[PDB]
């Protein structure tokens, strides 16, 4: 039992909520909430930048550091930072961003960085900004992850599109 509330159950281990993230990790506080993140850790907009906002900066100061020792991430893959105020940790997952002409092959290499964390709050990786088909995203995420997910949809008409065509 966990603290999630108000989640439409997909599969065994994905649930669905038309839901702010920043207000459902304030609320929360999850172990875990996964950033939609890209390979410089710059969170300018999307998830990215609200999050980030909700820290305070915080998010970039410590991102900013990271990418100083450690140099960009790959897309598809993944790093673990605080979660500020917003969760315990965050990991921050680059989808390939479609406005970028990045491989949507790499999607699935992005969901699998979730598997090694038992339980996140999420977004669609490679929707909004990131430009790929959020039922794709969908679809890959309910096909890839095998922890206990749950996604938060900001858009309700997206949401409830996202409902009525699942699979
Ligand atoms: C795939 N898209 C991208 C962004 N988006 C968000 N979902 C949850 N929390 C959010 N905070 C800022 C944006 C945002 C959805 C659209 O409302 C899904």
């Amino acid at each position: 039992v966990n603290s999630f509330s108000g989640y439409l159950k997909l599969t065994d281990n994905v649930y669905i909520k038309n839901a702010d993230i920043v207000e459902e990790a304030k609320k929360v506080k999850p172990t875990v909430v996964v950033n939609a993140a890209n390979v410089y850790l710059k969170h300018g907009g999307g998830v990215a930048g609200a999050l980030n906002k909700a820290t305070n900066n915080a998010m970039q100061v410590e991102s900013d550091d990271y990418i100083a020792t450690n140099g960009p991430l790959k897309v598809g893959g993944s790093c673990v930072l605080s979660g500020h105020n917003l969760a315990k940790h965050c990991l921050h997952v680059v989808g390939p961003n479609v406005n970028k002409g990045e491989d949507i092959q790499l999607l699935k290499s992005a969901y699998e960085n979730f598997n090694q964390h038992e339980v996140l709050l999420a977004p669609l990786l490679s929707a909004g900004i990131f430009g790929a088909d959020p039922i794709h995203s969908l679809r890959v995420c309910v096909d890839t992850v095998r922890t206990n997910v749950y996604l938060a949809v900001f858009d309700k008409n997206l949401y409830d599109k996202l409902v009525s065509s699942f699979l």
